[PDB]
């Protein structure tokens, strides 16, 4: 046995807070979180303890270290199979990644609505507020890799497979209300110019380079989405706190036959918040897996992450009753003018047992609806139609990829396919076409009805010639672009003229800054001022002059827009870095944890070294990580506890601990001689709104932090922190 | 509803004869024929029956004849994700064939020894006569594509996975002894000058053109099995009916660490038989699937293929002492030197369901071997080695081809591989290498020991230079030809003599051919001139007074060389054409099938059309053919009963049905006034006639049957026109 | 769509680390060949004065839109340009290398000090005149293709030789040694290193658990573990590090006389490396570092030397 | 796609056409052409555009579809003049 015989190999089959713990396979770490799909994928776990090794032939191994050689210092033999199986299936573990969303993170949960939906809809996961309907989701980024980093600055993919009764419905969407383009034809062009540049494959994860910033200057479409992803938007602190939406307009059909247009959105229940960009970039580079980590984590800490499922609803009668286009994709519709009806809620619950076979092999596709949903002539999602199920065949192998076990259904599935790459299911049906007698006709189509029917597409009236031509209805660019902007708070604004700044900053072509700046000038003046002084521009006076867009719909503002304009705080599941010293008052420490372990605040008990410390009563504290090891840029506040001060007071890694903090707006809290650190981030005795300061660590302290913590950052300090040199 | 009411949509799930009833899945026709692998791929077989027609998504389809359009004359919409995913299935269905094998033909069955072989073998499938095996065998032509026919002529393969406690064994031999070369660094050269020509691709499924023979010419070492090949162990009656070996010389190992070698081989408990070239080669064209047909029929009639599994055995100290070298698989091991020792039967009693899914996916490799095997430095084996684990990749799409359900031990398998394409396993495990502390260190490994022990090489003693280079002691050609030639019965040798004329006469290079009838001559000169007269070639002075090659250990013959010089006929299983009229003498036919019945053998009723036709006393007879839709080819004998012989005596599809039956060698009986047919087919040996059919007229057609054909008729056969 | 000041396009000539737009190298040094750079022409494709058109040779006339029944209409199953397109960026990705995914690349050349006839019958050792061209590419090794340059880990330095008698691949790292003794260990060692199954964390990371499982209970791994702990895992450029084939292999000669050999490449711009914690920011701020020096060292002419 | 392994069909030889070709799609197995174009999309301007669009007309012109008029709803429908 190479097991330690304290069992602390062995992570407990309980929850956990972040680091308290190995983390583990989800049927391993939370055996009794079951559900439906949960419990269909036992057929194809594998387990391990107590069986033999052997080849996949079922031969068992005996020597597992050497290779099979003439001597042992001769010649390997072409006769050894065991290495030659083994080294077979390395050479051969790749698959392509995902062409866009190559990052992402997925976990399993359930949904239920809140009460049925059939009024509007005879989709069977919407029918009853009892139906549970299992559900698998993936949240990710989309310029980058596999391999590349959490943090960066882009839009999030957030797709959600629903194993229904009546079939797999996949809500494949972002984390903005609108994309970048207007049709399907040009997403090559799009994802091209966003993607490394070809010459050399630079840079990845980020749109900051020419050929993005290139194809934004001449095609006006995509400045609402860019508003978005350079906005803190771009940057969230976790996929547990950011919006959700299916971006196009659908369409519900219900018993009746009546179709009602939808847009999809999901409403994070933990609230909004991101980071700030200089946090997000560093953190790229501390940890590029921070989201990946942060959601694993909080599924094993039982933070599960949270949404509601809303719908937009709009009458097929008011199609044409707003100033854009419902098909534009590139427009959002303002909560203001249609609001979101709460519809059900999602609970993320379990992690996967194995990354690769769940959720690198996963497809989500947004042609897969079932029946009391339909499409519309969006012309981005009618082109997307084609593009999943074509994808998916080179990327996983073949036409049998909803065979591999996350992909299946968990109700019936009956039809006259066969054969192709990886065929799992064997055909007993004397026949493999219809009309048929041989088998009586089965399986047999199944007319539509209320229930339990088959698919028919809502009968919606076709009149055109065949053309290649953009709707002149989608021929304005600057108006949904502009209510975002002025939607903002004034740091939120701030942030975006710092995001296209720095982003324009790293275009080598400065006429490509140029014409972005020029573009900037039909949205907003100040906007587009700011920037071009961030770049040492000047606008012309015929840019001073130009008329900024129309309102939409009347519309001068829409909160919702707004990250933080309406507070939706939650503490619960977020992180606080606390100081340690080598004599830590123990009173401050017990204050402290029993503060935030009421409100499911996580603790990071850091020190200059891994190991214990004593503190002052005797009580031996263990280290969860260094100053060095877990910067600040993974926490959400920062408490230094009193003690022995001068033991952690000249430490460097300590000092900018707090700079870091400081400068990335986070609530700092000092207690007693570790007041003296207001010095290294130029506090004045007086003290400061966002720095929590007292004689001892009591409840008001606490009280203090906490609601700091609720309102994510202090926003207040941004005039402070461009003096500090951190 | 469309099938009909009165149910004849729907084959019976009872064993039925060939013909009877329309052939169905497997699982559908035997229900309860069941075996631990059968059981084990429950878990993916998919029934039909009172289930909607969905997409692979769930989603019930409301119109599965329709495309999604603007308007019921407009175009096809892009939203139509039904067409579609329909499409791209079909779009995408196929997968590479086998780079050889690629037609071949499958089946379910078991396995058990009759005693335990612990003394020579520790292996698991072997130590106990309790010990059932479940099997699953492909049998498979080499050179022809998936698509192209069954009765060529050619090497047949015969593949037997053996799904054991300790691991998938496959046994990867062919019908013949021994292979056409020595190394396989050759193989590809071989298989290309086999296969169609590189520029046109011409002959499929066949081995008469130029390269084959230039080929040969050229590589001496090739001409032991070519001699097989020429034989009529190229065209066999039947999968049932040829013989198995496993070719290379492998190890046993004990659980005292004794190393045998051993040869394996199965024997056909239905006996061995085959067809003759001409019925051969227009069956490629009447039927090109044959042999599938039959194998599956036989299955479904109760017919089961049975075979028994002979190890010939030879302690390691007598490695050296023959005339050939053991590890050449050019070689055979003659049984009058090294017996064949019964170890246990393989009955093959059920059918795949899907053909796709089990048979065309299924992946043998001889380096599948379990704990008490062990390979040889057989040069040819070796390279094999490498070869399937390779092939597989690409065929079967990735490495994760032990996935697919037929390829799935039926045994635990444990280990820290990961990932690749089309994963299905989801590993719990919180290790992916090992050693490791995390999971203490599971799964593990085992120690090799008398049972359930890991798997450890036999520790052969290995001397030499890096070398490639061939051993001297491979370096003879002729006497394991001349062996076989000799072993042969005279109806046999003319049989070899026909091929080889057949062959080259179809090489376009005249020196080709040649140089073949030089190699030859220093098989047998009987042989050679034979060839060669055929050929319009004189052998020189020369060639005249090659010295034959040497005796193999003392042996100037082994009948168990031969198809026939001993017999070990059975009828049970095979088919007799019976002649109808449109008033057939009904005592006839009820003599003729009762006796039929009798001896497990089945008729097929023909007559100039479909449907039904009256007997003398009423009694309504269903035809099951016509005499152009089921020839003679398909059938071992012809019975003509009597009756209004008028009626079909000058139908030159019935009097070329016994011509050609006659040609090809076939028992024919003809009863009363069928005997008028004598004189239209030029008329001798193997007719059997009388008044009426009976018992004795039965008997005697009974006793022709159990000797296959009616050799005795060869020498006027050349003179017939058919 | 061009500046009518030109500034969108690079001088082809050697400019400054960001000085100029980077570009491909035919464009950015006409001039510079070699025998593999020339025998590449036949499959380089231009762009400059050439109409757009789909894989087939047909001219496009509408490249921004799908052909759809009216203008707000649904696509149409007839739009073969659309589909052609899609389809190609459909499936434009390929499985990155199991191992060393993330690599940066660059043509350039070899030449011997003298003949090496007496030892080696090699002919690109045979004559100092003899030039050799070569393509070179230096990798990380657990990281994904879409991981970062400035990682702690072990580097690839792959060089193909293309001789008059065959490509020579020699395929070395950037340490004198290897983890593991036996290539049967090589799927333990690199799934032990690699990101954890559950979770697929950490990447481009061997700090984590089960990498130091492995280590413990593996101690052959100590040397190369030395090695990529000190300033050797984390170099300061492709430029600035050694190379070593690690095995020791043979050489030939004429009269057959074999020599065991272990190969070597010697930076001739010094051997320089990072420290951790800039390394570890520089992996946040630019992932690409590595692979933009090599480029902007190449285009400004500081040639990447080696001996 | 699957038969001839991937997306790049057009550049087996035989299958190549004798005319130019020029876009800006790249990569996907077996890739054989080295594509020297700074940009790998449009509208771009680091390439001055190019390839370039052609507009339809009576020579070397770029492909149009005929604009036939289409007028019915979204149906899975036989045409009853195919009966
Ligand atoms: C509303 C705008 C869009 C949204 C919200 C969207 C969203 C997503 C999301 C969230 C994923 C990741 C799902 C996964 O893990 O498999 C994804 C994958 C993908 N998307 Fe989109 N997408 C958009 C438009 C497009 C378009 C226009 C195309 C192509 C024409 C496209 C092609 C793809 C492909 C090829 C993949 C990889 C598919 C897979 O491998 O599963 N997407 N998309
Ligand atoms: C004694 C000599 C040989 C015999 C009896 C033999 C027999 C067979 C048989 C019966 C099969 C088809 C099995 C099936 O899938 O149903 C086959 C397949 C094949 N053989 Fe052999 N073979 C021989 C030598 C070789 C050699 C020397 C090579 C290469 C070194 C080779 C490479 C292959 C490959 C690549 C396939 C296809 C394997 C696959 O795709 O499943 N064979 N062989
Ligand atoms: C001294 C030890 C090793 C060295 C120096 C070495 C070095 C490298 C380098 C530099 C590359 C990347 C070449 C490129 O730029 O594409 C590479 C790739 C790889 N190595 Fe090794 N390697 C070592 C050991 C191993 C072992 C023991 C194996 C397998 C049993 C192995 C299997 C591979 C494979 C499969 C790849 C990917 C090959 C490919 O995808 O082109 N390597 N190795």
């Amino acid at each position: 046995s190479l097991a330690p015989e304290d069992g602390s190999h062995r992570p407990a089959a309980e929850p956990t807070p972040p680091g308290a713990q190995p983390t583990a396979p989800g049927s391993l770490k939370a055996p009794d979180t079951r559900n439906e799909k949960l419990n269909s994928l036992e057929d194809v776990r594998k387990g391990s303890e107590n069986y033999a090794l052997t080849t996949n032939q079922g031969v068992r191994i005996a020597d597992d270290q050497n290779s099979l050689r003439a001597g042992s210092r001769g010649p390997t033999l072409l006769e050894d199979f065991i290495l030659r199986e083994k080294i077979t299936h390395f050479d051969h573990e790749r698959i392509p990644e995902r062409i866009v969303h190559a990052r992402g993170s997925a976990a399993h949960g359930y949904f239920q609505p809140y009460k049925s939906l059939s009024d509007i809809t005879k989709a069977d996961f919407l029918s009853d507020p009892n139906k549970i309907t299992p559900v698998f989701v993936r949240f990710s980024t989309v310029q980058g890799g596999a391999g590349s980093a959490d943090t960066v600055r882009d839009i999030r993919g957030f797709a959600t497979k629903f194993y229904t009764e009546e079939g797999i419905f996949d809500l494949v969407g972002n984390n903005t209300p609108i994309f970048f383009i207007q049709d399907a034809h040009k997403f090559p062009d799009f994802v091209h110019a966003v993607k490394p540049e070809p010459h050399w494959a630079i840079p990845q994860g980020q749109s900051a380079h020419d050929t993005f910033w290139d194809y934004v200057s001449l095609q006006p479409e995509t400045l609402h989405n860019v508003m978005w992803a350079m906005s803190d938007r771009g940057i969230p602190r976790s996929y547990r706190t950011m919006e959700g939406f299916g971006i196009h307009t659908f369409r519900l059909i219900n018993a009746e036959g009546k179709a009602t247009f939808v847009r999809f959105h999901w409403k994070p229940l933990a609230g909004k918040a991101s980071l700030v960009w200089d946090e997000a970039q560093k953190l790229t580079g501390r940890d590029p897996d921070f989201h990946r980590r942060e959601l694993w984590e909080a599924i094993e800490a039982g933070d599960f992450p949270e949404y509601e499922l809303g719908f937009q609803l709009i009458p097929e009668e008011d199609e044409f009753k707003f100033d854009f286009d419902l098909l534009d994709p590139t427009k959002l519709i303002p909560e203001e003018l249609v609001p979101v009806q709460r519809v059900g809620k999602m609970v993320l619950n379990r992690n996967p047992d194995n990354f690769f076979a769940e959720n690198e092999q996963a497809a989500f596709h947004p042609g897969h609806i079932v029946p009391g949903l339909d499409f519309t002539n969006d012309p981005l999602l009618q082109g997307r139609l084609f593009s999943y199920t074509d994808t998916q065949i080179s990327r996983l192998g073949g036409p049998n990829f909803h065979e591999i076990p996350i992909n299946r259904p968990t109700c019936p599935y009956h039809n006259f396919q066969r054969d192709g790459m990886h065929r799992m299911g064997i055909d007993t049906n004397p026949a493999n076409y219809e009309p048929n007698s041989i088998n009586d006709n089965w399986p047999r189509e199944t007319p539509p009805g209320p229930k339990r029917g088959g698919f028919e597409s809502y009968q919606e009236r076709v009149e055109g010639n065949k053309v290649r031509e953009r709707s002149p209805s989608f021929g304005e660019y600057y108006s949904h672009p502009r209510l975002f902007w002025l939607s903002q708070t004034p740091f939120e604004q701030r942030h975006i003229v710092d995001g296209f700044s720095f982003e324009l900053s790293k275009v080598v072509r400065p006429y490509i800054r140029e014409r972005v700046v020029d573009q900037l000038a039909h949205i907003d003046l100040t906007l587009a001022q700011a920037v071009a002084k961030n770049l040492g521009i000047e606008l012309t006076d015929d840019q001073l002059n130009i008329t900024p867009p129309p309102d939409v719909n009347g519309l001068k503002k829409d909160p919702s827009l707004s990250l933080y304009a309406i507070p939706d705080g939650d503490v619960k599941g977020r992180v606080v870095a606390i100081l340690l010293n080598d004599e830590v008052r123990s009173a401050d420490l017990l204050a402290i944890l029993k503060a935030l372990k009421a409100k499911g605040v996580h603790a990071k008990l850091l020190y200059s070294r891994m190991g214990e410390v004593t503190a002052d009563d005797g009580t031996v504290l263990p280290i969860a990580a260094t100053f060095a090891g877990a910067p600040s840029l993974t926490v959400d506040a920062v408490i230094v506890p009193c003690g022995n001060i001068a033991d952690i007071a000249d430490n460097g890694d300590a000092n900018y601990y707090l700079m870091e903090a400081y400068k990335h707006l986070k609530p700092i809290a000092l207690a007693g001689d570790a007041r003296k650190f207001k010095a290294t981030i130029k506090i004045a005795d007086q003290g400061e709104e966002g720095i929590v300061e007292a004689d001892s660590a009591d409840g008001s302290f606490m009280d203090e932090l906490l609601t700091l913590m609720a309102a994510h950052r202090v926003w207040s300090r941004i005039p402070k922190i461009d003096k500090i040199p951190a």
